[PDB]
């Protein structure tokens, strides 16, 4: 016999609506959307004892969050880079870890990468180009091709003049003494390079693992298709393409070059030896992979089997664990059919990484989820406080609206 | 009366969250995502006896897996090919089974095939072109046309100069003494050529079944539409197209040729005789068909009706069997409206197989599935171990995040 | 108290997984995917009596089937056609029913039709063009326009020189003494011409019902827009368009022609008189309409209210009736923005029927369906046999994988 | 204890399948798909008394219906129009309500409208152009622009020479003494002009409400951008555009014109005065809005709380009320990136209304719905009769296949 004191007991199963939009006077500041809402939406619901009152907990979780958000570390990625070329002491270049940041905004796939190899170009124009770096030693440069296709193993070059533009998977492209870090960050699932043994902190794809990859050097089709004029062969690889930038082709064998990619080194490399055995190749998951969204009602809902009845932004008794309602769509890219991302328009390695045929992008579907019956505090107060917390128990500042219908009902006696 | 010892019994139905993200200190290495997670997320849940405690088991299965992955054999396909042309002993070409591998990466349809007939071109440039193969005898070459359309049965040729570019279904195109194998592999459902009596190991579409197919030879429209000049007919089929490569037109009847396709031989052939009666023609299913994902909680959940309470990466008591959450989308291809895949740009048979109008591609939908009530170990330990295993009982190394809410509740007494 | 004999009774609700992938040794041949799978997946489950054991039956039905498949009659359609022109006896053309077949393959909309009026062109080039048919009397020719738009009822012609290319609904286009049959077939729902009183076998849209339709004859805009030169009107309809083919314009009124379409005759015709009153106009449903997929477990599941406990590929006790998991998608066609289908490029009636703006195509969604509780044989054997049968009780040879979790539980006593 | 008489009682919950495809011998004619199907699919199910047998009623409702169908009045719309110009008696034009009809066929958005202002062009060429109407007085003409944008309120014209082509919402465009009617019809939701107080029969948007709207007259940019030649202003509006048709610009103020649209008059007009206060502006809903589909089993299912146990095509005891399974999709139109709809290619008002960026179109999803438990006749006969009726209790002649699994089970005793 649920009661409300002096409003006629409406016994047996009822409902109560932890609404949100309304009473927006005493929960300003203390807000975001870990709100403290009210019931009795007129202008202490003592449940009937002698019955362990349970409650169904439907909800609505219309979230709102870009795929690149400095809340959950996603717009940062520590990347090494050649800072100084031929310093005075020790005639040898110098490397210093830089920590990059790219703008926020719910970005599609082929733009996030196309933004990555623009960030690690600014910290080349900023602190680097003024010293000695000669624009061919940019270092790390995210790309998304498979450089070794037209590679006939009679000459070991790449015959069709230029690398192929059909983008397969994204991948890193390094240089002697570089590399990236993705721990203390998470712009890896977006790249889709997540690591076997995915725990064990540390993820540093630096050019001591990638070797064995080594993208091949392009063949000078301005000689191959020009020497046959003299015949009707000079399979000389290219180093100085227009706007002369040496591809850093290693000198002991000029049929190869540096820029030892991460792909190829996970394909044309060596299993249980090369970059295999701790690097997978999952899909270009843009929606940050995923995160839980630990729902929480410190009152009304009793507690899970073993939670600390505490008071803090964290340590709330979690009740219900949806997903972060972000469904990654996928649209058939059309651009496949002068700029600022494609800075170098001749360097066949540094050119803009062509867009993958299936451009993915995050979304926001209002997950009208559900949670099974679960016990009630048997004495709901006139004021409750919903709260939406991620993994690391911070209150999610991107939820746009939550509800939380609650249908009480009996479960047992006494 | 569920208890936790000295934390006040919260009797009747509760919930317990086999989370994953967190305690990432004693399950490194022993990880992937057949993790060993913990409850009591503060910083031995003895269930109440006298009641066979059951439990609902919702879950979340945000997977992450490309459609071409050497985990489940999918990037390999044993294919025969003409290795040596006119060897010294026995003046007759030689055939030797090769075993191919194509790069990983969540590939769309018209690129996987467009990659197949690039792999079996490398092992022509590698070990083959140096000996005697004259580029017209590539052997197997995956395609996706229906060569016999403009085939007016008064001359039995193919009138409109060239084969038609409207891609219907993918299909194989062979040569006297070739063929493919797809057992010990699975790049067949992707081709959509799965075999009647789909068990019974062995699937070898070699050119002793395809005959009766035999794509027709193109008519020399440079004579038909040139002899009428002399008239206002010479229906002479073509053998030497620009960059002279003989279509291997069989000599006893020059109105036909070799390259006996697999299509046509499942259409313009013979029922209960030709390639019919053990080859279907299912849709170009790219998502590897499908696989189960045997969920498993060796503790908490008792066991199925008859499982071995064992200890091993395999033999776990399976509980719940979702699908591999890979929903194959389908986008209206646009390319229908110099390269490296289209190596030969004149050979009307070897040209790049035009893309099907509906390009399909795999995806990854987070399957928030469900499983009915099922008994509990009646004494959950403080540490559980979720685990996600495929068919062949290996732990799936591509799952990206799993959860597994568990709502206990009574089922009976004693 | 469910038992398994000498493996400790795991009393109360359990589960049992009629898996499929595995034991692939004694169900080869006897396969397709009406398999005979096993439980006890270690390497006679006597349920507890005194309780009418019921069972939930979830399942997974990852099918795999093109929209044009000679299994369910869909790639055939008996079509009449003018075989002989002016035979010796009785100076009058002769008509003989032909039975056509088009290739298989999961075909989109505007290609199936574009294949239809290619089949009934081969059996014009094959047996027909050699006799007397003069290419303007092809007979039936599937199309998808609405020929009577620019038809100003002051002259009753079609002013804008040519018929309009905006494709509305598909429709048939006949000729004096032709017609089609679609019984003993089903390529009608794909055309979307299904018949009122859809039972009552027989569906023959022959040119004795279509009359009253009669597409209008085009106006010679090479005279209308040329006589005003002589003025600044000769509304003479056209008969001989380039490559002279008479539109078969009937001689008593030259402001009309033959080719009496099926559309127009279901629009600009006569209700309760013309083709109305037994022909609808449903959507261009490509997914063969739909079919049931009678699930069946001859053991485990008792039987429906009144089934014959028989033994045969048919007569299985059906349990659960999903749909054929084929969801017809719909993509905005792009081609709207020399060939072989568009054989005649001048004949304004015989030209390639322009593609509808919304191209539909079949798909294959893995229908993770459900079925309510239903009784159990109370003595499951160690070996069961799932089986998937269509309407006409044949075992579907296109299912690619089935599962069938079964969660037993009590329903009553005794 | 459910029985079947002499086939062994299969007591407790069973199932029974009101299938459809099969017994197609005694339900021809009496068909459509309000069929009369049979159970006992071998070749009087007395349920057990002493228990008010209830039954779950799942179903399948694979419908099939175009968005323009003369079944539910949707292809008609009474529209007034200027029939006679300057008749003999009373030198003043004459108006007479016409009743239009457009062809059927599941039509997309920007074609239905593009068909509307083609119907009300035929009944201008038919009965109208022969008398006196001078093609500039077509009257009603459906459009989808917002004519007043480049309307700088210093001259009150429309500066950018021509109206803007970015289509916003569809809208009507009238003329002194015209208007439309949409009662006794329903091609309004498709236009998206549904009326506040949506009951109260009558919906006549005639040019006595639209005034205050009055689209503005275009500025002669052949003078404005030509008088500055004489200067380096003559803001003279245009009346005679090429192929001279006066825009019916009202003479007292030549900075305006007639063709008083419906948009603008619901925007740049007057709230609680103009077309506001009884006209909304809902989305361009193409799927006829929606309709119920009153399921009905005159036997098996008892009756609702208060239905007439009658016998008629109507008055069936309704059981279950799904939706008409028509899900309106939405595709990004591409045409935004000589004809017959765009008859007048110069008249800036009469030109083809540019297509909205989001082209919507109906579909047909097989709604595998559900209905809660509901009582059974406790004596099912061997022959039942499913039936699918719309609002006005006619049997829907567009359903393509229905099923209707029925799972009986107890609800109470006696």
């Amino acid at each position: 016999s649920i009661r409300y004191s002096e409003l006629a007991p409406l016994y047996d199963t009822t409902r109560v609506y932890l609404v949100d939009n309304k009473s927006l006077n005493y929960q300003n500041d203390h807000s975001n959307f870990q709100t403290t809402v009210v019931q009795n939406n007129d202008f202490t619901i003592n449940f009937d004892e002698r019955s362990r009152w349970g409650a169904d907990l439907k909800t609505i979780l219309r979230t709102n969050m870009p795929n690149i958000n400095e809340f959950m570390s996603t717009n940062k990625f520590k990347a090494r880079l050649m800072v100084e070329k031929k310093n005075k002491e020790t005639g040898l270049p110098r490397y210093e870890w830089f920590e990059f940041t790219l703008p926020e905004g719910n970005y599609s796939e082929t733009m996030t990468i196309d933004l990555m190899n623009n960030a690690i170009v600014d910290n080349y124009l900023e602190v680097g180009r003024q010293n000695g770096v000669l624009e061919s030693d940019i270092g790390v440069k995210f790309d998304t091709r498979n450089f070794r296709l037209g590679w006939d193993p009679v000459t070991k070059l790449v015959m069709p003049g230029v690398y192929t533009n059909e983008a397969f998977h994204p991948d890193i492209v390094l240089l002697p003494g570089c590399g990236v870090d993705f721990t203390q960050s998470r712009l890896s699932n977006l790249l889709g390079i997540r690591k076997r043994l995915p725990f064990q902190e540390g993820f540093q794809i630096m050019y001591e693992d990638l070797e064995g990859g080594n993208i091949p050097a392009l063949l000078d089709v301005a000689k191959y298709e020009a020497s046959i004029q003299k015949a009707k062969l000079v399979i000389e690889p290219v180093a100085k393409d227009s706007k002369n930038r040496s591809y850093n082709l290693l000198p002991n064998d000029q049929n190869n070059t540096a820029y030892r990619s991460w792909f190829l080194a996970y394909n044309y490399g060596d299993p249980k030896k090369g970059v295999q055995s701790w690097t997978l190749l999952t899909t270009a998951d843009v929606t940050c992979g995923s995160q839980q969204v630990y729902w929480s009602l410190p009152d009304m809902m009793q507690d899970p089997v073993t939670f600390r009845p505490s008071t803090q932004v964290s340590n709330y008794p979690v009740v219900g664990v949806e997903l972060l309602p972000v469904h990654a769509k996928s649209f058939y890219n059309e651009q496949a059919v002068t700029h600022v991302f494609n800075r170098f328009p001749e360097n066949q390695i540094l050119v803009r990484p062509p867009a993958p045929t299936i451009t993915t992008v995050s979304e926001n579907v209002p997950a009208l989820t559900d949670h099974g019956t679960l016990p009630l505090r048997s004495s709901i107060s006139g004021v409750q406080r919903v709260t939406i917390t991620d993994a690391r128990r911070r209150t999610c500042p991107y939820v746009h609206k939550a509800l939380g219908i609650v249908a009480p009902k009996v479960l047992s006696s006494r």
